[PDB]
DNA sequence: GGGGTCCT
DNA sequence: AGGACCC
C-alpha cells in the first residue's frame, strides 16, 4: 500500500572529506578514529580496505592509503542536516537513521502524481534505476505504477543531491521500512534499486545471517543461535511461543514479523535532534585532575553547539566507562544556568558535572576510565 | 569509534 | 540508569 524510499549515502565520511580535499578523490581514502579505520572510499574498497577495519590491518593490506582523521564529526553532522533537509523540500515526514540514511514516505506525492496523469502517458510509465531480481513490470497493476513514480521520484532525490550537495548516494523503494533499506543496498554505489511485491520473499531469504535484518542486533542474533536458528526461514519456521518465552513478547512477534518481511511501523519526523553529546576515548584516565580538563574540553564544544541550535537543554549527564558497560549520571540544569548565551556558564556547567563525576567514582580509590562523554538533552 | 534513537 | 537498537 505505502511507497517508501531509503536513501543511503556512500561513503559518507570519506565522501565528505574528499569534497573538502578534492586533492584526495584520485586517490584510495580512510576516515580513521583512533586505531580504527571507520570507513573507506570505493577506491579503497578494491584495494581490500574494510569498513571498521583496524589500522594495522588497513595498512598492511594498503599501504597507500590515505588516511585523514574523523573523530571532530562536525562537518560530517552539518553535511548531514543538509541531506535531510534537502529531503524534507519533497516531503515533510522524513526519518533519520544514523548520519547517512534517511527514510521518507513518498505514499502522498506518489498519489498526487498519479492523480495529474492522463490516459494516454499511464503507458508510458518507465522505471528509474534497477528493478530488484530483474522482475518483470506490469503496468496494469497498480502497484507495480505506484512503486515505479516512486522510484522516479528517488531519481529525483538523488539528482537534486549531486546538484546541490555534491553527494551521492544510493536508493530503495518499496512497500514498507524495512524493505525498502534491504533492497537499497543491492547496487552500489550511487544506484538506486526498486522493488516489487513478488520478490520480497527472494529479497529477504537473499540475506545470511539473521543479523542482517534491521532489528536483530549481537545480543538478540546471539540469543537466537543458542536457539537453533541461524536463516531467515529458521526464525520464520521457529515456534512462536517458544520465541516468545525466551525474547519476550515484545520482540518475538516483532523480530518474527521482521523475519517474513513485514514492517507496518510509520516514517516518523525526526525533526532536531534531541540530544547533543561528545566524547572522548584513551587508554587511561586515573586522576581527577585529568578528568576535569577532560570534561572541560568537552563541555566547551557542546557549548558552541548548543549555541547554534537555539533551544536550551534541561538535563545533563555524564557518561564513563572503566577500566575491563558504561555507566551515567544525570540531573537537571539550574533554571539561573540555563540563560547562558556572553555570560559566564563553564565554570558552574563543570562544577555539576564533577559533582556527577564523583558520585559514581570513588576518587579517593585508584580508577582507571577508559572513556568520557557529555551530553545535553531534554531540550526545550 | 563517535555518535544517535527509543523502551523498560 | 541501564539496555537494546541503528549508523
Ligand atoms: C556502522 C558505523 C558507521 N559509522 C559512520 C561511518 C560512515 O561513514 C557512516 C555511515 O555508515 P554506513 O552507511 O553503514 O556505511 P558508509 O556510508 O560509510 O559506506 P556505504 O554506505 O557506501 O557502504 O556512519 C560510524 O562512525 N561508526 C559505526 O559503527
Ligand atoms: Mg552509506
Ligand atoms: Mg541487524
Amino acid at each position: 500500500s505505502r511507497v517508501i524510499v531509503h536513501v543511503d549515502l556512500d561513503c559518507f565520511y570519506a565522501q565528505v572529506e574528499m569534497i573538502s580535499n578534492p586533492e584526495l578523490k584520485d586517490k584510495p581514502l580512510g576516515v580513521q578514529q583512533k586505531y580504527l579505520v571507520v570507513t573507506c572510499n570505493y577506491e579503497a574498497r578494491k584495494l581490500g580496505v574494510k569498513k571498521l577495519m583496524n589500522v594495522r590491518d588497513a595498512k598492511e593490506k594498503c599501504p597507500q592509503l590515505v588516511l585523514v582523521n574523523g573523530e571532530d564529526l562536525t562537518r560530517y553532522r552539518e553535511m548531514s542536516y543538509k541531506v535531510t533537509e534537502l529531503l524534507e523540500e519533497f516531503s515533510p515526514v522524513v526519518e533519520r537513521l544514523g548520519f547517512d540514511e534517511n527514510f521518507v514516505d513518498l505514499t502522498e506525492m506518489v498519489e498526487k502524481r498519479l492523480q495529474q496523469l492522463q490516459s494516454d502517458e499511464l503507458s508510458a510509465v518507465t522505471v528509474s534505476g534497477h528493478v530488484y531480481n530483474n522482475q518483470s513490470i506490469n503496468l496494469l497493476d497498480v502497484l507495480h505504477i505506484r512503486l515505479l513514480v516512486g522510484s522516479q521520484i528517488a531519481a529525483e532525490m538523488r539528482e537534486a543531491m549531486y546538484n546541490q550537495l555534491g553527494l551521492t548516494g544510493c536508493a530503495g523503494v518499496a512497500s514498507n521500512k524495512l524493505l525498502a533499506k534491504l533492497v537499497s543496498g543491492v547496487f552500489k554505489p550511487n544506484q538506486q534499486t526498486v522493488l516489487l511485491p513478488e520478490s520480497c520473499q527472494h529479497l529477504i531469504h537473499s540475506l545470511n545471517h539473521i543479523k542482517e535484518i534491521p532489528g536483530i542486533g549481537y545480543k538478540t542474533a546471539k540469543c537466537l543461535e543458542a536457539l537453533g536458528i541461524n536463516s531467515v526461514r529458521d526464525l520464520q519456521t521457529f515456534s512462536p511461543k517458544i520465541l516468545e518465552k525466551e525474547l519476550g513478547i515484545s520482540v518475538a512477534q516483532r523480530i518474527q514479523k521482521l523475519s517474513f518481511g513485514e514492517d507496518n511501523s510509520p516514517v516518523i519526523l525526526s525533526g532536531p535532534p534531541q540530544s547533543f553529546s561528545e566524547e572522548d576515548s584513551f587508554k587511561k584516565c586515573s586522576s581527577e585532575v585529568e578528568a576535569k580538563n577532560k570534561i572541560e574540553e568537552l563541555l566547551a564544544s557542546l557549548l558552541n553547539r548548543v549555541c547554534q541550535d537555539g533551544r536550551k537543554p534541561h538535563t545533563v549527564r555524564l557518561i564513563i566507562r572503566r577500566y575491563s558497560g558504561r555507566e551515567s549520571r544525570q540531573c537537571p540544569i539550574p533554571s539561573h544556568v540555563i540563560q547562558k548565551l556572553n555570560y559566564d556558564v563553564m565554570t558552574p556547567m563543570v562544577d555539576i558535572l564533577m559533582k556527577l563525576f564523583r558520585n559514581m567514582v570513588n576518587v579517593k580509590m585508584p580508577f582507571h576510565l577508559t572513556l568520557l562523554s557529555v551530553c545535553f538533552c531534554n531540550l526545550k
